[PDB]
């Protein structure tokens, strides 16, 4: 019906310390389950999960987003759009059991933040307060982007998430992480060499590698390099469009700028649709396990 307002409500009696403990649990499990996906680890899929769940948001009616933490995935993950995400949810289940008080939305988004930081990425301010909304679920059907599209599609798509050119290019840098799996999305191959280390490699590879457009074993077109890397048509569109290209070059030449811009864009993504009271706690900046000597 009429647009609904989602006000962040801090989990009763919880403070920064409580959430750092959750972060630590996630970070410790990331370290422990090192063999997942041929030793890439769960970091990438957790970042994907955080993006996907938040990416369901629609600025027009404030439906979807990370707030409710309640979704209905098309074909129960047996669709090229969401196949693989169940791995992230399975990873987080034990965490939710250890900390039953945290909301699902807070857990899903915190998983993404934790993964980025533990993989040596930028610190990402994170705010608690998402409230589970069972009875009000968001189906992912047709809400996330297709990979077989061009720059115009990408630009238009992200306008629904209230993201501009710089925000879009910065967010896509997350593809430095993990890889596409043929059986999941119909695409196969990593975007770079350091699959579980957050860097600006995505942009360097786009600009420096020799790419060739060809069909994969699923008959889908993707760009492949002699180094064994790949780029989705949507990734490659970032260097075909002149406006996107300039930004790709900027991030390829300034690691710090990319980190700062990604940090802002990612927090924004995870917070879309959420209203934070003026007297709400300041954003939390969690310490990595390394910083805590853990
Ligand atoms: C144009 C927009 C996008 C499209 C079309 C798109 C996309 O089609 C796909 C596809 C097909 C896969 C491969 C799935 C598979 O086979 O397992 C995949 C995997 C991952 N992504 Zn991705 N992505 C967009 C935006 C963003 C944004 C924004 C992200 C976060 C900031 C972020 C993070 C991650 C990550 C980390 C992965 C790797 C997951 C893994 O399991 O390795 N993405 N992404």
């Amino acid at each position: 019906t009429t647009p609904l307002v989602h006000v962040a409500s801090v989990e009763k009696g919880r403070s920064y310390e409580d959430f750092q403990k959750v972060y630590n649990a996630i970070a410790l499990k990331l370290r422990e389950d090192d063999e997942y996906d041929n030793y890439i680890g769960y970091g990438p899929v957790l970042v994907r999960l955080a993006w996907y769940t938040s990416g369901t948001w629609d600025k027009h009616d404030n439906t979807g987003g990370s707030y409710g933490g309640t979704y209905r995935f098309k074909k129960e993950f047996n669709d090229p759009s969401n196949a693989g995400l169940q791995n992230g949810f399975k990873f987080l289940e034990p965490i939710h059991k250890e900390f039953p008080w945290i909301s699902s939305g807070d857990l899903f988004s915190l998983g993404g933040v934790t993964a980025v930081q533990e993989m040596q990425g930028p610190k990402i301010p994170w705010r608690c307060g998402r409230v589970d909304t069972p009875e009000d679920t968001t189906p992912d059907n047709g809400r996330l982007p297709d990979a077989d599209k061009d720059a115009d599609y990408v630009r238009t798509f992200f306008q629904r998430l209230n993201m501009n050119d710089r925000e879009v290019v910065a967010l896509m840098g997350a593809h430095a992480l993990g890889k596409t799996h043929l059986k999941n999305s119909g695409y196969e191959g990593p975007w770079g060499a350091a699959n579980n280390v957050f860097t600006n490699e995505f942009y360097l590879n786009l600009l420096n590698e020799d790419w060739k457009l060809e069909k994969n074993d699923a008959n889908n077109e993707q760009w492949d390099s002699k180094s064994g890397y790949m780029m989705l048509p949507t990734d490659y569109s970032l260097i075909q469009d002149p406006k996107y290209l300039s930004i790709v070059k900027e991030y390829a030449n300034d690691q710090d700028k990319f980190f700062k811009d990604f940090s802002k864009a990612f927090e924004k993504l995870l917070e879309n649709g959420i209203t934070f009271p003026k007297d709400a706690p300041s954003p939390f900046i969690f310490k990595t396990l390394e910083e805590q000597g853990l």
